[PDB]
RNA sequence: GGUACGUACC
RNA sequence: AGGUACGUACC
């Protein structure tokens, strides 16, 4: 095309076009990174015509958002005038960042490695003032210890040593935020609201928050706010699969005599039986640990009966005994490992596996939300002749489980809904993760037709270029103000809509009523940051500024502060001299003849280590320069100090450093 | 692995 | 403040 603004857009970068630090404020589907590409085009056409050095650096918060800034917005408008080019972690280039900076005129990155340059620990380095502008996509996150924020953070510290290189002059860049919310920061009153703006305002050292308002019947225009519902579910049905579960766990309490002071499939419950299977294991109390081992994934079952089906309950319980079957059962390629307990608490399943089993079977005791759901899908993808939606939810888990509730059930497929599931990368979660790349094949299918209904987590809700929706259904999960407005920004089809399926009992529709005030709240404390006068605004603004340089180095002055026992059994199996470190990660334990304590078995290899005598996990095998070495993962051992037993999650938390 | 942010519950 | 869990992300 060719590079030009609506009126509404204009209103906003106005400030922007003529050197002035601002915050951009502009709904989901406005336009933002549009504003951005003209501001950086505006920016660097002055510097030419002034015979001056322009050099623009775009900040994103994802990986993605570098290749897709690049495709849609910044190489078709500069690539011909202007050296452009995105860069990650994930992208291996043969140059150093140093260099990148001193060849392209325009650099969208992620923060990061921004920061890894500015930081160095390891080798002429990029400072901030080789940039003349400094553009932050998604700049709410300019909070706390986020990188954002350590960037805005030198800037702020140039700034106080550039007044005294005037008294005796260093060059400050240009910056501009980008968001749809900056949001309130948690906040239940309209002071600690303005507090919240005025503190990403000082963050990003902004003249003014700037939002539409003279061409604001142009903005509405544009992006049309769904329709809001609320679908809430009493649950009066009868629950024979919580009152069976219930009667197993209480089972279980009298057989260790463990008893809490909680309900049973409740939050408390889970962190009361957690943490009495950590005491359980430092004590050498194996009954009672291997007991509340049990009672958690009891527990488990129970909030898992709540939000998705009572299958999913049921073959969590199976999965689980299935797979002490395999660790506790003598296989061959080996050198009792079933207490007392650990048969008890078998034969106690297998005696109630055939009721729970056949009782799942029966869809009349499944969750009222899961009806709710249904109703609300229906009734919806019929509406339009080429729908498409989103339904939020808290677990991975449950968005898997979501998504075979509905391919096991062929009124959806019959309907024309062809679902499929969307979570997370990382590897901190009990279920499995998407790859980057698998979840960039799942949105591009979903653009495509081809899936037709997101099963999505958080992942869906910020940043990435999802298609327009009929609905977005937020299944269960509230969480904040901003995450609110991204999930009902994501409806914005013709006659969409936006709706929270939930449980009365779980106060959900209670968060969603304070996050529905705070957004409120945001737009009027906005509005008064903005009608307060300069003198008042630069003071607290100063005021802000002060105590954030002050909070770094509160928390810079924070940071600058033996034998192997299994936790099941007890036994004897490394000292602190056998470990070391590969690639300063993944530690391993060196004993000449520590094959005889662990066995293999199959669920950088996918063969587990387990206990000779009682069947715990240690970790894995890996192979490493060819030789096959034992990984143990910290979490399964209870650590013997000489001088004390402790559990600890990460190596990091130990006070040992260990060698190569 | 390391670190950050969000939510709920202590 | 810190802790537990879920979730997401970046290097
Ligand atoms: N001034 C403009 N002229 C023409 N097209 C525009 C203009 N501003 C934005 N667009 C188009 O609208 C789309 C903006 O959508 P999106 O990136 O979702 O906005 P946001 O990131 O603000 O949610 C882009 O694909 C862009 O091509
Ligand atoms: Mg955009
Ligand atoms: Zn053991």
């Amino acid at each position: 095309g060719d590079l030009t603004l609506r009126d509404y857009q204009m209103e906003v970068a106005k400030p922007a076009l003529n050197g002035e630090n601002i915050i951009i404020c502009l709904p989901t589907g406005s336009g933002k990174t549009r504003v951005a590409v003209y501001i950086t085009k505006d920016h660097l056409d002055k510097k030419r015509k002034a015979s001056e050095q322009g050099k623009v650096i775009v900040l994103v918060n994802k990986v993605p958002l570098v290749e897709q800034h690049l495709r849609k917005e910044f190489n078709p408008f500069l690539k011909h005038w202007y050296q452009v080019i995105g860069l990650s972690g994930d992208s291996e280039l043969k140059i150093s960042f140093p260099e990148v900076v001193k060849r392209y005129d325009v650099i969208i990155c992620t923060a990061q490695i921004l920061e890894n340059s500015l930081l160095n620990a390891t080798e002429e380095s990029v400072r901030l003032s080789d940039f003349s502008l400094i553009i932050i996509d998604q700049c709410h996150h300019t909070q706390k210890e986020g990188v954002y924020n350590n960037i805005m953070r030198r800037y702020l510290k140039e700034k106080i040593k550039n007044r005294k290189q005037a008294k005796e002059l260093i060059p400050q860049p240009q910056i501009l935020g980008l968001t749809a919310s900056p949001g309130v920061g948690g906040a239940r009153s309209n002071s600690k609201a303005e507090e919240h703006i005025l503190k990403i305002c000082a963050n990003l050292d902004a003249c003014r928050i700037m939002t539409v308002k003279e061409h604001a019947s142009q903005l509405k225009n544009q992006v049309k706010e769904p329709f809001k519902k609320t679908v809430i579910a009493d649950d009066k049905r009868r629950d024979p699969f919580r009152e069976r579960i219930i009667e197993i766990m209480q089972d279980i309490q009298k057989y260790c005599q463990l008893y809490p002071k909680s309900e049973f499939g409740s939050q408390p419950y889970e962190q009361w039986v957690i943490r009495e299977e950590r005491r359980a294991a430092k004590e050498e109390k194996r009954k009672e640990r291997v007991c509340a081992e049990h009672l958690k994934k009891y527990n488990d079952a129970l909030q898992i009966n709540d939000t998705i089906r009572m299958v999913d309950a049921y073959n969590h319980l199976n999965n689980f005994y299935k797979e002490l079957k395999r660790r506790k059962t003598a296989e061959s390629d080996d050198d009792s490992k079933q207490d007392e307990t650990d048969e008890f608490l078998m034969r106690l399943f297998h005696a109630k596996k055939k009721q729970l089993k056949e009782l799942a079977r029966k869809p009349e005791y499944d969750n009222e939300k899961l009806m709710k759901l249904r109703n609300t899908l229906m009734e919806e993808f019929t509406k339009t002749e080429e729908p498409r939606g989103i339904i939020f939810t808290k677990t991975r888990q449950s968005a898997l489980a979501l998504y075979h509730w509905i391919m096991d059930n062929p009124k959806f497929e019959e309907v024309g809904i062809k679902a499929h599931f969307l979570i997370g990368a990382g590897h901190n979660s009990e279920t499995k993760p998407m790859t980057q790349n698998e979840q960039r094949e799942v949105i591009d299918k979903f653009r495509g037709g081809s899936i037709n209904l997101l099963i999505a987590t958080t992942v869906a809700e910020e940043g990435l270029d999802i298609k327009e929706c009929n609905i977005v259904i937020r299944y269960g999960l509230v969480t904040n103000e901003i995450a609110m407005v991204q999930a009902r920004g994501r409806a914005r089809a013709d006659e969409s809509t936006y709706a929270l399926v939930a449980s009365s009992g779980s106060g959900a529709v209670e968060r969603e009523d304070v996050n529905i005030f705070r957004e409120n709240m945001m737009y009027k404390a906005i509005r008064r940051v903005q009608e307060m006068p300069p003198e008042e605004y630069l003071n607290k603004i100063q005021d802000f500024q002060l105590q954030s340089i002050v909070e770094k180095q509160m928390k810079a002055k924070r940071d600058q502060r033996i034998t192997f026992l299994c936790k099941n059994c007890h036994k004897l199996i490394c000292s602190g001299e056998d470990i070391q470190v590969i690639e300063n990660m993944h530690h391993v334990s060196v004993k000449k003849d520590f094959q005889h304590l662990y066995h293999k078995r199959e669920n950088q290899t996918n063969v587990e280590i387990i206990c000779k005598d009682c069947g715990q996990v240690w970790g894995n095998m890996m192979v490493y320069r060819g030789l096959d070495l034992p990984c143990l993962k910290i979490r399964n051992f209870v650590v013997a100090f000489e001088d004390t037993k402790e559990i600890f999650k990460k190596w990091g938390e130990l006070p040992i450093i260990f060698p190569d």
